[PDB]
């Protein structure tokens, strides 16, 4: 009576070893470890998992297979993998890991990741030699694999015994090594009758090991899921050879937790209709999970639905037929790697969303406080706020989401806005709810992002923050112009030009960073300012959101709340992030020039004086130095010390990215290398004699991103017209590039001339979208590039795309050209036969074959 | 009328390429910038001097040419290496740099050098386009070479033109580029007789330029200073070539610079008397100078003195004839490169001794306070402090300076030592001085190290910091132990091994730090007390101090004062160094334990009761788990949160060396790559079977060091016998290393048989020379490593030297080994021949040849 398991390990044994190499791998789910690797090779300290078993132990926990609470036992720690992991999970209050050490074993690595203070990782530590300690959840991830196993057998009934006595009423979850062997199946089944649980295998473990986990959530037939198992990876033997699926790596964070500043308190005075409606609404499925892993945003319910999402992206094939070579670049292909499933969205949320910013010093209050009064009145000097309309709201919707054509087309959605307005001029706030992903849901969402346009749209259909009314904005000045700014900017002296990225900005507004941009109602008509009151008092301070979240027994959504932070997904949130910005650069620059102090941000009764005599004879000049876009700035302060003014910067909550929060800030002075909107910007001389300031990135990403469809039913003629809209975007904006001008020419030729570009190559604010037309592509690049452009004097036009320049050959290979390779001059060789190839797909329309 | 400086330039255009790079180096003096660029290259913002332009003004303010002070402008800053130099000077408060930067111009490059906060670096700004600002230093460096002179020199009057309306009675320091060109000696003289100051050649300047620098504080003859200069660079033309004299770079430190919190407020009834004396004894050439350079140390005068030092130590001839291939490796010559010269010592005061301290948190003082007074009961549980006296003083400097046995065999020494001692009793302290390089002289300091002795040497002569006694200490162990009490150690359960540095400990020791050091006198004698507190609160906590200083004419001698800092000329030093070190890390134990958190450093009224429990519950244990030596620290935490406790290590002054304050320890698990007491240690199997645990370090380390003599007047037999001495010591120490047991044998081999090795091959604490004999090495081998060695039970002898292991050949050449070169081959067949070399140097005498 030979098991199944046993079949297996015999002919797992008598592999090669290019075979065995190539089986363990078949189809299983890998996590990607390279950037941690060489993060960790440099001794970082953040973010950083320690090890791939982080990993490993968040796939149990995604699925409530165990939930570790209170004290965390973490039996063969290692490196620390599970322990890291646990120290940011919200009912865990201390990690203890007890792990071997020495030759031969793995050791405990020291780490700054969330929850870093609470984890206490000891070496040294024989398990088999220690007495079982109380505990509320008991890890174990120990087992040595044998050729032989009997061998196995033996380890595995050793580490069972001497795990059992740690457990009772608790959370577990323990790797059982060998679970094939019939007497450790038989040792498995009275485990299961007195502690409970059942054995389940993880998708990340290798082919070449039979290793299941017994975890404490669940029940179920232990014989029958081991021969699943067997008979999977037997399978899996003569199965046709699939690479890994492979996933992002966990980030972990950084900092110390206090578990008791974590919860929120909500106001349910103004949450409570929005709760009780969405409650009533689903009613039938509506109920209150004690398990939600919400730290730091307030749970109120539940209610099951329908799953939404993809683990990648649809591909647009049109234009990854007309760019083969780019099929084996990895950064290309890893850009279609997206995931929108419920699993991926809660681990976004955990590891970015679900944090909480210390607030501010009292002194640090009152500068903020200060400046933004100013600021208001600066950008206030010319301009009034005003209500938007109907009218206008309607206009816009026309003028680009079918579904929202028909409801502002329906009379009946405007009866539902008119009486949630009713309500907001009470004080009252019924169905307003933004989410993170009847018809009647439909029309509350987009009726509420309607009553934050009429409320605040002003700020960008105004054009409040363009450069002209704010000096640091950029506000409707297009990718083609930012370029320009920079090199303008280049020329103030003083110091380097900054570019810090903050780490994730939104989650870093803070309560006093939105009762500072709620000021700007204090310019308003009465009964407008009641109206926008309604908005920053009921919903931008008080947001109710949807989230999907997957559970055992199928998705659901969660209805949560928080006071601070930005609603990510709302009108207002550009022109706000880019007032909140210059303020923050504003006070940074006050630093770096010694006017304000570390005793003035902890002095919690600061002098207004010295800060109102800065900005009205230094302020202006100040915002000129800037140029900032939202979250995005560049700074050119009077010297460099600003570099290392970063007090008041933390301690305004905006910490910057993937540098230790204390190390000084570094600049460039070559205005072409610094990073604004995803860009950096060159300067070409045309052979005219003229120069152009151009907008680039890495190659790959524009590559990539190309290769990307939109809608969940692409119809060839759909996609195509998408795959001529980046090519026009290509010639107007990335022309300089020679193997996109050269790739933009294929898909021209390749697609019907008549054909009108569909769609949109992209969301972005600066994209004014000038290639999404039928006409000549030089016409449209000289109206852009000579006429309108302010920086070109000579409006000489140009008759020749022979004299429109391409970047240095060597600046092109420096940010990602494939110019030089083999591949890319093969490539260029069979264009003309994959036009044909492109052409045959779509039929038989009129084509105009292209350079 | 061709100048002599038009000759120099005409021979100069001539040279082919290679002879002009020989000749531009050509014995000038040149800063070592190898490590300095490779810390910019990791963007390092700390010590490293941002260009070679501080050490070259700094050529100039050494010699008081330029002393900046007040408002500096730097003209043509460049990269910032004047500005940053400037910013720590004494009477500096504020610098301005500005500098044109752009394509093929230096860009200023921000750092956090000490006094950052006072630099103002500006790029952009072309200073001929510039009007002229008010300021008490004007520095310019600006000049372009020209292979044409008279380009050149209307590049140098375009200069001087410029700079000239920058001055008015202020201090300046201006380069000329071409200061021999006849219109530019004319344009200088008439300079020279409007604003003073004189032309100065700098020795860090390349022969390929004649500039100079015209500084404000001299007088002289420009047109014969130009010619001097003239005619040693023709010199150089002809001139045999010789290698550049390779200098130390400078250290910039780090952190704000508060200018109001530099100075040093003197205790004058405490110290006033001593200073009365000294200037009584040097009346005649005693005054005030106005210009010394003290920031942080009061000053007192100065009296004239002859010059101390040399540019670099002397070199053993019979080691470094054995040695030949080492004649060629850097850090091995790179050893002997020493300055003890008035200009090296004022280098080092400035870098490393002219700081000040931040007072610590009144939390932090609490719990220092707490454990000190814990630490000493600890301390005298067994032991009770005792007198030492005038017979142990002496008998002490017998068996070892030639004048210190003299002066102890003088009974007018003794009676003037009572005289003093009968001041200390009455508060008083008359003749109490250390310093930092009539017989009067000579007597007052060697009396004042015995009153020390007397009072504070029970801590030494009773060992109270043995491992018996201190549980953390190593006093008495020897170097032949300290690896295996770091092997016992490593076999404690819980976090790494760390090891950090404190960046100059003994300045780091706080006013806080000695009052604590002072409570061991609450366990004295009466009698011993009120002489102890004599010597702590007189002498320890008021130090007077002579240090030499440079000046244009002649050294001078400063007396100046400090409170707080550790004397580092004195009895207690390490024992002091030692108690403050194990109170330290106690400390930093707690608060990665949790114990000890951020509100409690900063509450004013820390609860005692948590600190005291932790100590009588775990104090003991948690002092087992380290070896402290001094200032030197090795620490096993129970887990590794210790790492990322930097809070109190930080606030009580101890900041670690070479890494960012803020950023985590880094430590060890293999117990034999942890370094302590400038050693490692590696367990060896000898073949017996039986295991040794060795010393060892950078093999260069060890060759260099023998490779200098003792004596300023080497006498072939003495610096023979310390040859011998350092052969001795390397087959008892490190005959585990091929190269020195080899070169050991050589040594031995090449002196007389019966020459009794002379002075010391060093003076650590841990050496026991037990080397220093005629004895068989064999047989002291054994009795080492084997009889008195308690963690080697069997105690067979050893008969036979090739029992004796080396280390593992790979690890032999990861620590610095030369095994494999084909030179090492050469040298070891070379070696009978080499001992005959030095067996004929020495003459006559009986050698025995060694293998
Ligand atoms: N007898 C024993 N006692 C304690 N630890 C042991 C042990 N036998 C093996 N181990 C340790 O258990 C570890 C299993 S690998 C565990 C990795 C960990 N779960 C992570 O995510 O990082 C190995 O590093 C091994 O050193
Ligand atoms: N016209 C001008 N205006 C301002 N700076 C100039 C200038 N002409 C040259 N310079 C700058 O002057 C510098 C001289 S080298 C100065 C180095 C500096 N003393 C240090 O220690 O680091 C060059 O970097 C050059 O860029
Ligand atoms: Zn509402
Ligand atoms: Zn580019
Ligand atoms: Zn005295
Ligand atoms: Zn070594």
């Amino acid at each position: 009576g030979e098991t199944l398991g046993e079949k297996w390990k015999k002919k797992l044994n008598q592999l090669s070893r290019k075979e065995f190499d190539l089986y363990k791998k078949s189809g299983i789910t890998e996590v990607d470890r390279t950037e941690a690797k060489e993060g960790l090779k440099r001794g970082e300290t953040t973010h950083h998992a320690v090890s791939r078993g982080s990993a490993k132990l968040q796939w149990f926990v995604e699925r409530n297979m165990v939930i570790p609470e209170g004290r965390v036992i973490d039996l063969g720690c290692g490196r620390g993998g599970w322990s890291y992991y646990c120290a940011g999970l919200k009912k865990v209050t201390e990690v203890r890991g007890y792990t071997k050490g020495g030759p031969g074993h793995e050791e405990p690595v020291p780490m700054s990741t969330y929850g870093w203070n609470i984890v206490k990782l000891m070496s040294g530590k024989d398990v088999f030699y220690l007495p079982p300690e109380k505990c509320d959840t008991l890890l174990c991830d120990i087992g040595e694999s044998s050729p032989s196993p009997t061998v196995e057998e033996s380890r595995t009934i050793r580490v069972l015994k001497m795990v059992e006595p740690w457990l009772k009423n608790n959370q577990f979850c323990i790797k059982v090594l060998n679970p094939y062997m019939p007497t450790v199946i038989e040792h498995l089944e009275r485990l299961q009758r007195k502690h409970g649980g059942m054995l389940v295998r993880n998708p990340l473990s290798r082919n070449s090991t039979h290793e299941m986990y017994w975890i404490s959530n669940g029940t179920g037939n232990i014989v029958s899921s081991v021969n699943m198992v067997s008979r999977l990876l037997l399978n899996r033997f003569t199965m046709t050879h699939r690479r890994p699926t492979i996933e992002k790596d966990v980030d972990l964070g950084a900092g110390t937790r206090h578990v008791n500043a974590e919860p929120e308190t909500p106001n349910m005075d103004v949450i409570g209709e929005r709760i009780k409606r969405i409650k009533e609404e689903h009613n039938s499925t509506w109920h209150y999970d004690d398990e939600n892993p919400y730290k730091t945003w307030a749970y109120h319910g539940s209610y099951e639905v329908k799953a939404t999402g993809s683990a990648s992206s649809m591909i647009n094939g049109v234009v990854k037929l007309l760019t083969k070579p780019w099929d084996v670049v990895p950064m290309v292909t890893q850009m279609a790697m997206t995931d929108t499933t419920p699993f991926g969205q809660q681990r976004v949320f955990k590891e970015k969303v679900d944090t909480r910013t210390p607030r501010p010093l009292p002194g640090t209050r009152k500068v903020m406080e200060i400046t933004a009064e100013w600021l208001w009145r600066t950008l206030g000097r010319n301009k009034r706020p005003r209500l938007c309309t109907r009218e206008e709201f309607t206009k816009k919707v026309r003028t680009n989401w079918d579904s929202a054509k028909a409801a502002v087309e329906d009379e009946e959605f405007w009866k539902l806005v008119d009486r949630e307005r009713e309500l907001h001029k009470l004080g009252k706030c019924g169905s307003c709810v933004y989410n993170m992903m009847s018809r009647a849901i439909w029309y509350m969402w987009l009726g509420v992002r309607y009553l934050e346009f009429e409320a605040l749209g002003f700020l960008n259909e105004d054009h409040w923050f363009s450069r002209e009314n704010s000096y640091s904005g950029v506000e409707g000045e297009g990718l083609h112009k930012l370029g320009y700014i920079l090199r303008d900017i280049s020329k103030i002296p003083g110091g380097a030009m900054y570019a810090d990225d903050t780490a994730g900005w939104d989650t870093r507004i803070t309560e006093d960073d939105l009762h500072n941009e709620e000021k700007i109602i204090q310019q308003m008509d009465p009964e407008h300012r009641q109206l926008a009151n309604a908005i920053f008092k009921l919903t931008y301070q008080n947001k109710v959101v949807k989230v999907q979240r997957p559970t055992p027994t199928g998705t659901v959504m969660d209805i949560i709340s928080r006071k601070d932070q930005r609603g990510s997904g709302q009108v207002g949130t550009y022109g706000l992030n880019t007032f909140t910005n210059m303020e923050a650069q504003l006070v940074r620059q006050m630093e770096g020039e010694g006017v304000l102090t570390k005793a003035d941000l902890e002095n919690p009764h600061l002098l207004e004086k010295k800060i109102t005599q800065w900005l009205e004879t230094k302020g202006v000049e100040r915002l000129k130095r800037m140029a900032i876009s939202g979250d995005d700035c560049v700074v050119k302060p009077i010297d460099d010390r600003f570099a290392n003014a970063l007090l008041a910067l933390n301690d305004m909550g905006k910490v910057r990215k993937d540098i230790p929060q204390w190390q000084p800030s570094k600049g460039w002075h070559d205005w072409q290398q610094v990073p604004f909107c995803s860009h950096h910007f060159h300067e070409l001389i045309m052979k005219d004699g003229r120069k152009l300031v151009v907008p680039c990135r890495p190659q790959d990403e524009l590559i990539g991103r190309a290769r990307i469809s939109q809608g969940a039913g692409w119809s060839l003629r759909e996609t195509a017209c998408l795959g001529k809209a980046y090519a026009q975007m290509w010639s107007l904006m990335y022309f300089h590039r020679r193997d996109l001008r050269l790739a933009s020419n294929a898909i021209c030729s390749a697609v019907p001339v008549h054909w009108v570009p569909t769609s949109r190559t992209t969301w972005s604010i600066h994209a004014h979208h000038q290639w999404m037309t039928t006409e000549d592509m030089l016409t449209v690049w000289n109206r852009v590039w000579i006429e309108e452009n302010p920086w070109m004097e000579d409006k000489t036009p140009v008759t020749t795309w022979e004299n429109v320049p391409y970047l240095g050959k060597r600046e092109d290979q420096w940010c990602g050209s494939l110019i030089g390779l083999t591949s890319r001059a093969t490539w260029a060789q069979n264009i003309p036969t994959a036009i044909q190839q492109v052409r045959s797909l779509i039929g038989n329309e009129e084509f105009l074959d292209y350079m």
